């Protein structure tokens, strides 16, 4: 059934997949797998894509066991520690290099929280107490340079001074803040709190829910919004099915985590009517669509967008009862096994594949911004609800 197809997908073939990565030369993993698989050793390494390899690890590790899984966790962990942290300014960089010299230095408050992520993880798996200190200290950076009177800022230079949100920008719109940098902090913080149980920290995590329910959430629409400019207004007008249904268990996950009755109660009702939302408007031949930006509907199957649609629907039957949620989940699923994963040697899984079914061959296999983080969470999640169909 499910889960087994799901955890062999795991074991057999995305960790011996990202294995073959592990960079014992230069440290950390390779940078860049091109579409035609063929393999750059030399490429830049984003942070974001090393924290997402380490969160990776440091939770495959936890879920099944298995030095070997260890051992790579704590080969990403020294590459972040040695050089991916701004021991000075604070934070963590964009970009190094491949020998880990900083390539670009820009600050991102997205990027940080990630670093966060896979930190208190990587403690929670090992638990080297030097992880959970980086984690605070992070935190802290966080906290002291990017939190304004109405909310995170978003995009800085090394030294903290205020730059174009370029990155996390859709279109041109590059907006000062997003709905993506306060999830991720939900993700993150919601992590360090798991791990330690600091109340500061659930504070700012407390505050993070809020925005997400009194700002960013649409209450007429169950949409959640995405770009916003200083005064949290809307600036464009992009519905991202993908981060809506991640949001919808990510904020249930937080609330668990804080173990709140009102906020889960309170949570659980909006999360379910968002979730009931995703699957009435953005499942379509048994796929999650991407997008709507403004009058026009992206349908291209984004591997990531499957992922968490597999995750999100499951939560949702958890807190409804709904087989509908159920059979979506399944479909999403089975639809990832024709279409999104690659049966070449050596691939794993395709970026984009169109609603035709044909893959984006412009898209790389693994770069800054696709990695084992998604899909490894999706199998694990998967595993650990112990629902199956």
């Amino acid at each position: 059934m499910m889960i087994s197809e799901i955890r062999q997908e795991l074991t057999d073939h995305i960790i011996p997949f990202w294995n073959k990565l592990r960079d014992d030369e230069n440290g950390g993993f390779y940078g860049y797998l091109s579409y035609g698989l063929e393999l750059d050793k030399k490429a830049d390494k984003g942070v974001i894509l090393h924290s997402r390899i380490l969160w990776f690890y440091s939770n495959a590790y936890m879920t099944l066991g298995g030095d070997e899984l260890l051992d790579n966790a704590k080969h990403a962990y020294e590459f972040i520690k040695n050089n991916c942290i701004d021991y000075e300014y604070g934070g963590v960089y964009w970009m190094m290099d491949f020998e880990g010299k900083p390539a670009d230095t820009m600050k991102h408050t997205y990027n940080i929280a990630f670093a966060i992520y896979a930190l208190s993880s990587y403690y929670r798996a090992s638990g080297d107490k030097e992880a959970l200190a980086l984690a605070y200290r992070l935190f802290e950076d966080i906290e002291k340079n990017t939190l304004y009177e109405y909310g995170y800022r978003e995009a800085f230079d090394r030294q903290w001074r205020l730059v174009d949100n370029e990155a996390l920008s859709e279109n041109g719109l590059k907006a000062d803040k997003t709905m993506n940098a306060i999830l991720h902090l939900i993700e993150a913080y919601t992590e360090l709190y798991k791990a330690d149980g600091n109340e500061k920290v659930a504070d700012r995590l407390k505050f993070q829910l809020g925005q997400m329910r009194d700002i960013v959430y649409t209450p007429d629409t169950n949409a959640l919004k995405v770009f916003f400019d200083t005064a949290f207004n809307l600036v464009g007008d992009i519905h991202s099915y993908g981060h809506d249904i991640e949001a919808t268990w990510l904020m249930d996950r937080a609330c668990d985590v804080l173990g709140d009755e009102d906020l889960k109660k309170q949570f659980a009702e909006m999360d379910l009517k968002i979730s009931h939302n995703i699957q009435d408007i953005a499942l379509e031949d048994g796929a999650l669509n991407n997008e709507r930006d403004k009058n026009e509907i992206d349908k291209t199957r984004v591997w990531w967008v499957q992922a968490e649609a597999v995750v999100g629907f499951i939560n949702a039957y958890q807190h409804s009862g709904d087989e509908k949620f159920l059979e979506s989940a399944k479909s999403v699923w089975e639809n990832i096994k024709e279409y999104i994963i690659d049966k070449r040697e050596g691939g794993e899984w395709y970026s984009e594949v169109t609603f035709d079914h044909t893959p984006h061959d412009y898209k790389e296999t693994v770069g800054p911004w696709k990695c084992p983080y998604h899909n490894g969470r999706m199998c694990m999640e998967v595993i650990t609800r112990g629902v199956d169909i």
